[PDB]
């Protein structure tokens, strides 16, 4: 199978599978046709892959999420088939370069943050260990949303990946699902519930294949796109004039799949959230139910349900999976209540990615009523359940005990309690067990998520801990074995090797093959190499080499011209108050101040050159985030355009981050950040592509820093700030005005108040800073606290670079330290300690 | 190039290009792939007549339509390759049937009538004969409407013919064009006219492929499809919650594709039906141009522009590619008025195609002015120099008479005459030569397309002839060199060849060749043959295995059981008062009436067994045609089980006709009706479709019948009827209540208010045939005038028909008789006689 072949079957679907005129040559005309000569290579693997795990019966392990940042598929599909040398070949041939044909791609706009990375490197990992698994998402068409970046700050635009098709995809027309809003219940001659009525559409699939590296195994991430039948289109409406009546239901079976995590200020915004929920559940989880029954054939029994199904719900989004399961297995199969229960509690598992509540998703009960009545029904007779069993657990004797141990459960918030257990409260009937108008009616997701999950797990060894201890404590009570954790992890293939190149010559070099890409363990044995300096060279120069495709990136992004021999620093996150990208830039100013206030002799003596670059998305309704991108900006302004700073220091934002920017980002990157307010990060996974590719890392004892510090040891690792254990103290220590401020952090503030940097004096932004008291001040998130101890820490920074030799050890060690951080060794515990399932590897 | 390699190509397309899960198993899977490995010859077959033609630099001609009633492409391209035999022994080895796996094929959802249909015909013809051709259109995605029959009569659904893709097109998304709407004009430095701001859209291009008759010659069908590039959705309106406002962008731009003909009696309906218009003469221009711009390269020249293109408006539709290019040639290239003129004058021509006032349209003109600025200036120009022209050829010295002319040509209606011709009405200012608040100022389209085109033509002799004494009278006197005719025709190798191929073995034994598909006129050795008995007990034969196929369509379609032993007899056609489907059932009805007062002994001497099939589609918004289907369907259900009539007669309607119907249902016709009003059908094709088939024809002397007549000769064919000339006569005397019905008339009409029809009596629809005056009544349409003459032409009908012998000779005669309505040679009239093109044949 050579180069020569593969140049004409790019050149046949370029004209025999065409998007564009035949006469028309255009680098992306190029990437559709490179793309779709790989897609039959996945193919082909795709259905060998289908068809003999219908023959094995092997148990499945269903992902899903509303996340998936897939990112470029084209690299790493050709690398894990090991074409890659024989693509690039090709290429040339046919006038075209790989890398610039790569770069056409368009990043799949299917998600966001850490949640949707971790999804898509897990399904890499899967493929890539042979493991029986398939991803369930929702097809975003304008996704979340393109960062541009003006001079009033962030603004967001719609994205266009789908304008032109996704090769990498496949239409199932075969496979659409009745999905049902509204209606009512009522009760049929078969003593059985049916939920009739409402409003009706259907989910298509569309598959989107998962190559596993050096593996004929290639499995699926299916993606649900909501429509409706052209049928439901209006022609009174529309021959009448009204032309949107005419497409109203189409409009509203297609919204749906039309922006990720859309704004829900709005009842109709919240309506809508949770019809993309109850969407991703319903279809998929009837898709399982369907190949389970094709499987099964004649002989069918739903106990061995469990044993041949594993579905993840991916933190509180799909918790409608527990009782979208009930209402099938009951209305549709006929099983009992204790029987699907019994099934459904042994198929479900849950992960928690953060003790932030936008993922502790609360519902009015109202809007759930009246949207999902079957699914409300069914959570009740669980709360119900739920109640008896802590009845039984613990009281009737000690009634106040019980009523602290049934708020914590509770589904249900302030709704009656069931007969059964309002009688332990009579005095009448006491206050706490009867509903109160002054309050919502409240539906707690991730309560249910633990009451119907066999496995409840966390995402790093400190944050399973405070899930146990400060989150889910009366559950973990209850039911200590429920609860785990699994650390994340990220794919090395995708993240070293294809976004690596230079390094990952280096890597098979000194370690004497390539097969860490595989069992990423073997990193370990550059331990021992890190001193030899002709190691040093080369790996110098590499990171150097890396440099120089982001100084193209920015001077194409940005327009601000940047020297590759400074200190690349990088903080690239989803733009929080609590990521604190505000204490980045603030300690920034801080050495601009100084800088400014010195000799130019002083300054070479003092700090090292540094190029700080900024990145990510800011929710867009989130206002001080977008401030702060803004602030950001304005700063990059006065520090890059000024003479007496010149190449000591540039400050730049990167718009529009994304898989396709990290790759040339964290490549090229000496020190990141991941300076998250103490126990407020789960995991964080950037902090692992980081290291893996020898950078070092400047952050808190926070989320998987911690695991990070410990593989790669305390010496090549510099932490700063107050300890998760401290926070809440050193925040009620100021709502008694209690905190006094540095001297130099006072000094900043007002040095930006002074308006150097622009016409905005950003009084309204440092004012979040101040106060002891109120929502959206009071310097919650401990910026000027931990401000001494960080820029202190930068010093330490400096002084290092300056030596290095050391430094490059501590980013060999760094590398070396990596291999726990393979999503690979997270898939293993996964796949036996909660999913048990096996590998099926082909003939 | 064998049957073995081909079902190779076909399960390849069904794996490797796939649109279903792989284990699925369809007759529609199948016709997906099937489609696809055909479409592979056209895309070679279409890149190479692309390529030369761009040599060449030859002459190109665009037909413009809002009509093509493409019909399923699989059997006709298959054909046209002459690979039929082959894909047919490939999909048996497949364990499938051609014939099954054709029917799985939708219908475009592309037209409507004739219109659309002659517009088709004409691109198989132009390929077949190796002129170079595109067609320009729109593609609409629920069409016009799919036809249901209910108990309430006709109800309308939205097609679904692009919910699974069209395999027989090619997206080309290097072809998109700007399309503005609203904005102003103004004027720049460069004293030159600029339009500016208002909403702008893009028009991309779908292109489908026509496969020529064995030939390489493969043109094309180029369809606009309008949308906005994504960032114009507005993700502030979404995250609002306001899901419909986001949208609106995406809608507009949108619904312009949506439905064929959109309902215009609100303001927006006629907004939106005059943005399809302009859309298609705006898009289509722009390419036309590009192309012409690309071949000519350095050696680029204006004055060449109509020795190389042709532009031809079928129908008013397109009218605006008249100011449409003098916009382009002005604003865009620099060109003065009158070397724009002249341009545009020799490269524009027109086609009327209805003496209808639906088609000659009339616009308001403040809706123009607004939506179009800039085009309603050009015309106001071009309205000045027709004044001009027409003070030059009359008046001054007779004003009254030159009052005359401008009243009949004008092309902007009550609107102040310029200050130039305004001067010859001074008495002060004559009220003719103001505008008139209490009439509407209107734009009168056919006039300016007759100023516009180089030649005007209508569609058949009678037609043609209309049009230059009653249309368009002071015109023809002006120009007397622009008027043309070119009759219609429609394509031998659809309507008979591949529609019909029992017949077709019959046809090229006798003439002793298959070349007839092509050499269309050597079907004209078949007079001779007429009498042969042999002959005759095969094509006998022929017609009664075809007519077996319709039993199987009308079981399926309606529900209805009939035999194939009686007379067939067929009215398919757009549902309308003029093409009286109500004369026929009504004559129906009077023969249902008789056979019921009359011996059953009695009903078989007296009557021929007939099978009585209608079919057809109402505009929706039309009432009265609508009562008329609900009246059919409601004499089918009373007359088909009545056991008195058994099989001496039935009555069918068949739902949602269209172009795979008129093929089962042409073929095996033995009677078609063609009865409209005399002097009101311009020409229609059915009429040359039947008469290729064998079919003979019952008609009045209106249209095509005329020239059908003199074909295939008077004896073999059903003359009834007022003549064109005795019409407006016989209306007036009816206005002066000089008419008084026949006594079987009035007896029809009263057995019909007697209610054996149903629980409804239709006293309203009968209405209409009453009275002596007044809109929607007073028989306009002349049924009961009509009705004595008819009723006794289906005497002679019966009796004809009671001699085999004689009936299989004239239905032997009408097909030696059809060579002159092929397309083929209305293609070379249109070639040689108005768009002056050469063939151009590939090496
Ligand atoms: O992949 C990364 C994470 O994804 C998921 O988190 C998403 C949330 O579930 C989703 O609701 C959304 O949350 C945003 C809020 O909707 C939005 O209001 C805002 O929150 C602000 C608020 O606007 C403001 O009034 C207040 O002062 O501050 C609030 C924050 O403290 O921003 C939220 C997100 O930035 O977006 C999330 C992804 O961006 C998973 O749930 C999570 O576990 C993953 O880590
Ligand atoms: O392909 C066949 C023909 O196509 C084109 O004709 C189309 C018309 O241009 C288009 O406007 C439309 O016309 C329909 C009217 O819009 C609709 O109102 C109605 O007209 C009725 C009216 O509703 C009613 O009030 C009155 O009593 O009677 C009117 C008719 O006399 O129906 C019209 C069509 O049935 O549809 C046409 C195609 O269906 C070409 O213009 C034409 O030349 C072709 O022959
Ligand atoms: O982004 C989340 C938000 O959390 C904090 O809200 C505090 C607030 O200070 C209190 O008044 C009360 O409302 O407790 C909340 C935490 O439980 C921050 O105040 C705010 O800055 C931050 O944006
Ligand atoms: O469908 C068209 C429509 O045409 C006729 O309208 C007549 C009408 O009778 C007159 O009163 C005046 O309005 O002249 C029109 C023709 O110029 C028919 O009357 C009507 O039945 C028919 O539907
Ligand atoms: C890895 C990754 C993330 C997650 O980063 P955190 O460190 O968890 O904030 C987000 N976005 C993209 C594009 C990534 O590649
Ligand atoms: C031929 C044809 C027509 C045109 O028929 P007329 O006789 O002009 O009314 C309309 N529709 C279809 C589907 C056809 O095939």
């Amino acid at each position: 199978i050579d180069s020569s072949a593969i140049a004409s079957n790019i050149q046949h679907h370029a004209d025999f599978t065409p998007l564009f005129s035949p006469e028309h040559s255009s680098p992306l005309k190029a990437y559709h046709a490179t793309a779709k000569s790989v897609f039959d290579s996945l193919i082909m693997n795709w259905n060998a892959t289908y068809d003999y795990y219908n023959k094995v019966n092997a148990k499945q392990a269903y992902y899903l999420s509303m996340e998936f940042l897939q990112g470029r598929a084209l690299t790493n599909a050709i690398g894990n088939l090991e074409l890659t040398g024989q693509y690039a070949e090709a290429l040339k041939q046919l006038g075209h370069n790989l890398e610039d044909v790569a770069s056409q791609e368009p990043d799949p706009a299917l998600g966001n943050g850490g949640l949707g990375r971790l999804a898509s490197c897990f399904l890499d990992s899967l493929a890539t260990l042979n493991y029986p698994a398939w991803g369930y998402g929702l097809r975003y068409r304008y996704g979340l949303f393109k960062q541009i970046i003006t001079k009033d700050g962030q603004e967001e635009v719609a994205e266009n990946w789908l304008e032109m098709g996704n090769p990498w995809e496949i239409v199932r027309n075969d496979v659409s699902y009745p999905v049902k809003f509204y209606g009512k219940v009522v009760e049929g001659t078969d003593g059985r519930k049916h939920w009739i009525g409402g409003e009706n559409i259907k989910a298509v699939a569309h598959d989107v294949p998962i190559p596993g590296y050096k593996t004929k195994t290639t499995n699926n991430l299916r993606l649900w796109s909501t429509t409706v039948p052209s049928q439901n289109f209006d022609l009174g409406a529309f021959n009448a004039g009204d032309h949107a009546k005419a497409n109203e239901a189409h409009l509203n079976a297609e919204k749906i799949c039309h922006v990720l995590y859309p704004g829900d200020e709005s009842s109709e915004g919240k309506i809508l959230r949770l019809k993309q929920q109850y969407t991703l559940c319903s279809a998929s989880l009837q898709d399982i139910i369907s190949r389970f029954e094709s499987r099964a054939g004649d002989s069918l029994n739903w106990e061995d349900f469990p044993s041949k199904v594993a579905v993840q719900m991916n933190d509180t989004h799909p918790t409608l999976c527990i009782p979208e399961l009930m209402r099938i297995l009951m209305d549709i199969k006929g099983l009992s209540w204790n029987e699907a229960w019994s099934i459904t509690e042994r198929t479900v598992a849950y992960t928690n990615h953060t003790v932030l509540p936008e993922a502790l998703e609360k519902w009015s009960l109202d809007i759930m009523q009246k949207l999902l009545p079957r699914h409300v029904e069914i959570i009740e007779t669980i709360d119900e359940e739920l109640m008896n069993n802590i009845v039984s657990k613990y009281g009737t004797a000690d009634i106040s005990l019980l009523k602290q141990k049934l708020k914590d459960m509770r589904i249900l918030d302030n709704v009656d309690l069931p007969a059964s257990v309002a009688k332990l409260f009579i005095k009448e009937l006491d206050p706490f067990a009867k509903y109160d108008p002054q309050f919502p009616r409240v539906v707690r997701m991730a309560n249910l998520c633990v009451v119907g999950g066999h496995s409840v797990n966390g995402v790093a060894e400190i944050h399973s801990e405070i899930v146990k201890q400060d989150v889910f404590n009366s559950f973990y009570e209850m039911w200590p074995t429920k609860f785990q954790n699994k650390t994340n992890g990220v794919t090395p293939r995708r993240w070293i090797r294809f976004c690596n190149p230079e390094l990952s010559t280096i890597i098979s070099k000194w370690i004497g093959s390539d097969d860490w890409i595989l069992n990423t363990d073997k990193l370990a044995g550059l331990k021992k190499f890190a001193d030899d300096e002709d190691l040093q060279s080369e790996w110098r120069t590499a990171k150097r080499n890396n440099k120089m495709k982001v100084v193209s990136l920015i001077r194409d992004k940005t327009g601000y011209i940047v020297s590759p021999d400074a200190m690349f620093d990088v903080q690239v996150k989803r733009i929080h108050e609590y990521k604190r990208q505000l204490l980045n830039i603030l300690g920034i100013v801080y050495r601009y101040k100084k800088m400014k206030e010195m000799s130019a002799k002083d300054r070479r003596k003092s700090f090292v050159p540094r190029v700080c670059i900024f990145g990510g998305k800011a929710f867009a309704t989130y206002v001080q985030a977008k401030r702060i991108v803004k602030f950001i900006t304005d700063v990059a302004a006065t520090v890059n355009y000024d003479p007496d700073i010149g190449d000591l220091l540039k400050v730049v934002f990167v718009p529009d981050y994304n898989v396709s920017v990290a790759e040339t980002l964290i490549p090229a990157s000496e020190l990141s950040q991941h300076i998250s307010t103490a126990g407020m990060e789960a995991s964080g996974t950037s902090n692992m592509k980081f290291a893996m590719n020898g950078c070092l890392l400047i952050g808190t004892l926070d989320g998987a820093n911690v695991e990070i510090r410990e593989e790669v040891g305390e010496e090549n690792f510099f932490l700063f700030g107050a300890h998760a254990p401290e926070i809440a103290g050193l925040r009620q220590e100021r709502a008694e005005g209690k905190f006094v401020p540095d001297l130099r952090f006072e000094e900043v503030k007002e040095y930006v108040r002074s308006g150097v940097f622009g016409t905005s004096n950003y009084d309204e932004l440092m004012g979040s800073l101040e106060g002891n008291e109120g929502y959206g001040r009071a310097d919650y998130f401990l910026v000027g606290k931990d401000f001494p101890s960080y820029i202190e820490c930068q010093e330490k920074v400096d002084e290092a670079y300056r030596d290095q030799k050391l430094w490059t050890r501590m980013s060999i060690l760094n590398t070396a330290g990596s291999p726990k951080f393979s999503s690979d060794r997270t898939i293993h515990e996964y796949a036996k300690d909660i999913w048990d399932i096996s590998p099926v590897i082909m003939p």
